[PDB]
């Protein structure tokens, strides 16, 4: 019951050009956009691995930790799947294991924020 968001196949195209801008139409789409993920995700220290997917998309699975304190610690996983989607990429993420389910949408909202960061490189 994964959350989704879409990347469109020109934020794709803004994707490739930030990978190599002196170069040109080197990898599919949908590995590019993961390998961004890649990006995002090590920059916050959260481990993760490619692991054997489907034909047309790339998987990472991934390893946060989460602190659950007292009044204003644990470890959760999740399976991105980056498919090629009508002309776009889809981003699934899917919940597998640990506490708080919304700690997921928090992780997703933060990476498809990161993305749109990295392409306003205008």
């Amino acid at each position: 019951k994964p959350i989704t968001f879409v990347v469109l196949a020109s934020v794709m195209k803004e994707l490739s050009l930030k990978a190599s801008p002196l170069r040109s139409e080197t990898a599919e789409g949908i590995v590019v956009v993961t390998t961004w993920i890649e990006k995002i995700l090590t920059d916050l220290k959260v481990q993760h691995k490619r692991v054997p997917c489907g034909k047309e998309e790339v998987s990472l699975f991934l390893t946060a930790i989460e602190n659950s304190w007292i009044h204003l610690q644990y470890l959760f996983k999740c399976l991105i799947n980056v498919k090629k989607e009508v002309d776009d990429a889809l981003v699934e993420m899917h919940w597998v294991e640990g506490q708080n389910r919304d700690l997921m949408n928090q992780l997703c909202t933060y990476i498809r924020n990161q993305i749109f960061r990295l392409v306003a490189v205008n």
